[PDB]
């Protein structure tokens, strides 16, 4: 506990133990946690100053101080029972009572002027409360990674609270953090879903694919070492024992840094960075440049005499070899595309080795699979370029509403709004880095949607895509065609009742309400052309800009016009 305090430092240690205590005890107030944090820091500094304290000589002390919460009986009944248990069982029992989506209040982001005042008047009390608040709202979310957002949030506040128009400064930077943080919370949930739902082999494959792309100058042996190491750390990070998940992540971070030459040049920045930030930086590292003049996969994976021999001798390792060579050659491909190829390659080699001449039987078949997302990025990033972030969200909104109108309107807005944000972040990345970027943000937004589909299931079609494999989630969602079986929702004047709100509203709130209406319009009349949607959208555009008095009358013109025009 002394050794841990020194490497993280007091500010990160106090923040981590606050995050960690917020993650375990989600239902004691902030002041109860601060009390525990200051008592733990005082106690860690006892160990740092002396180490002679018999209490000092990490899992146990964390568990001990958990049990020092009095309101454990009242507030968190089932959670407090672990204090009866001894420490092998006790810490395992504690991790069991963390709540994945704890359905606490939506955190209200106050006005930028308000936040900046509280950040001036008492910044740590400000940040540390909101950290605690985010941390108890996300208990599985890896405590140091969340601390990197707190630092990024403190960075956003320190830079934007002094700025000209702090709305124009901070609100984009808080949206950047909320979105990256929502992406980073949802990435953690997905990678832990991956391990359970699709299996260790599927995760390892992804790991192989991810690590081979990120570290192409690394050996397959080296990648395979990291892939398993990575799989252990995630296994520990999904369980929710954050101390052992952190140890294993740091163990791997210190391992990657000791073997950089055999792994990647790009890790130099990360390996210089401290223990706390090492893991995250290695995870965030740029793909190294692929080695000068590597041979295409057709020699060692089609034309070699030893293809079916080496495949049958170790099916995971050879397909992992295949994945490795392909992913190192193609960091431009999504990790799930490389797994699609690997799965296809497996499917061919199961067929081809049994087939009389495997050489003739067994790379052409990858060209449709590669082109499909690469055309999807191209189409969508053409549609993003020509329409811009908002109108692209609307393109998708009508697309995904028509496709799966059974899904609730706020979800359809938010998925499509976040899918616009996927489009926004990844179309700005070059053609090479486009599909990987998407994969990441897209798979987050799709797993977000499938988690929203858990405990509000609405469509057969979306649930098929969610219950489809890791590799097949997005193709299935792309494969979604307009629901011809959707009986259109009854004309709902409530949704198409436009109050005066829209003009004064900030573009975000204005956009969502327009988008809300646009979903409900497409739910009312799904058989309604792009031209007919442009007709209603530019009826609305002329109507809102021309417009308290007008909304009731001129609005009801547009509505009757639209009901007629669409069928
Ligand atoms: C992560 C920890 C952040 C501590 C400071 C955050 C203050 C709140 C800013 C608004 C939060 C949000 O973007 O929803
Ligand atoms: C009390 C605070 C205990 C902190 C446990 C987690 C340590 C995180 C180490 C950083 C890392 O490797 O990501
Ligand atoms: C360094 C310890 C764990 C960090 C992961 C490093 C692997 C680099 C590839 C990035 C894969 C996603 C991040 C992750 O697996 O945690
Ligand atoms: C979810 C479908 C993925 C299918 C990918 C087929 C290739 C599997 C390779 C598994 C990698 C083994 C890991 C290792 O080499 O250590
Ligand atoms: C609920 C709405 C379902 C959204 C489907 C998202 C499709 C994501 C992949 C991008 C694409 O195929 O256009
Ligand atoms: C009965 C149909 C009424 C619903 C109309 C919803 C249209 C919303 C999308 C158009 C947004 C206007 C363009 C703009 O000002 O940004």
């Amino acid at each position: 506990v002394a050794h841990r305090f020194k490497d993280l430092g007091e500010e990160n240690f106090k923040a981590l133990v606050l995050i960690a205590f917020a993650q375990y005890l989600q239902q004691c107030p902030f002041e109860d946690h601060v009390k525990l944090v200051n008592e733990v820091t005082e106690f860690a500094k006892t160990c740092v100053a002396d180490e002679s304290a018999e209490n000092c000589d990490l899992h146990t002390l964390f568990g001990d101080k958990l049990c020092t919460v009095a309101t454990l009986r009242e507030t968190y009944g089932e959670m407090a029972d672990c204090c009866a248990k001894q420490e092998p069982e006790r810490n395992e029992c504690f991790l069991q009572h963390k709540d994945d989506n704890p359905n606490l209040p939506r955190l209200v982001r106050p006005e930028v002027d308000v936040m900046c005042t509280a950040f001036h008047d008492n910044e740590e009390t400000f940040l540390k409360k909101y950290l605690y608040e985010i941390a108890r709202r996300h208990p599985y979310f890896y405590a140091p990674e969340l601390l990197f957002f707190a630092k990024r949030y403190k960075a956003a506040f320190t830079e934007c609270c002094q700025a000209a128009d702090k709305a124009a400064c901070l609100l984009p930077k808080l949206d950047e953090l909320r979105d990256e943080g929502k992406a980073s919370s949802a990435k953690q949930r997905l990678k832990c879903a991956s391990l359970q739902k699709f299996g260790e082999r599927a995760f390892k494959a992804w790991a192989v694919a991810r690590l081979s792309q990120r570290f192409p100058k690394a050996e397959f042996a080296e990648v395979s070492k990291l892939v398993t190491d990575l799989t252990k750390v995630h296994t520990e990070c999904c369980h929710g024992d954050l101390l052992e998940c952190a140890d294993d992540r740091a163990d791997l971070a210190k391992y990657i840094c000791e073997n950089q030459d055999s792994i990647s040049s790009k890790l130099k920045e990360c390996c210089e960075k401290p223990l706390l930030e090492k893991s995250h930086c290695i995870a965030e590292v740029e793909n190294d440049e692929m080695p000068a003049d590597l041979p295409s996969l057709a020699a060692d994976f089609v034309e070699s005499k030893d293809v079916c021999k080496n495949y049958a001798e170790a099916k995971d390792v050879f397909l992992g070899m295949f994945l490795y060579e392909y992913a190192r050659r193609h960091p431009d491909y999504s990790v799930v595309l490389l797994l699609r190829l690997a799965k296809t390659y497996e499917t061919t080699l199961e067929k081809c080795c049994a087939a009389a001449d495997p050489h003739e039987c067994y790379f052409d078949e990858f060209k449709p699979l590669v082109e499909e997302p690469q055309n999807l990025i191209k189409q969508n990033c053409e549609l993003f370029e020509q329409l811009g972030e908002y109108k692209f969200q609307n393109a998708l909104l009508v697309r995904y509403t028509k496709k799966v109108p059974q899904v609730s309107t706020p979800t359809l807005v938010e998925v499509s709004r976040n899918l616009g944000k996927v489009g926004s972040k990844c179309c700005k990345h070059p053609e090479a880095k486009r599909m990987p970027c998407a994969e990441d943000y897209l798979s987050v937004v799709l797993n977000q949607l499938c988690v929203l589909h858990e405990k509000t299931p609405v469509s057969d079609r979306v649930t098929k895509c969610c219950t489809e494999s890791l590799v097949n989630r997005r193709p299935c969602f792309s494969a979604l065609e307009v629901d011809e079986t959707y009986v259109p929702k009854e004309f709902n004047a409530e949704t198409f009742t436009f109050h005066a709100d829209i003009c004064t509203l900030s573009e975000k709130e204005r956009q969502i309400k327009k988008q809300t209406a646009l979903v409900e319009l497409v739910k009312h009349k799904p058989k309604a052309t792009k031209e007919q949607l442009k007709a209603v959208m530019d009826d609305f555009a002329a109507f809102v800009e021309k417009c308290e008095t007008c909304f009731a009358e001129e609005g009801k013109k547009l509505v009757a016009a639209s009901q007629a025009a669409l069928g």
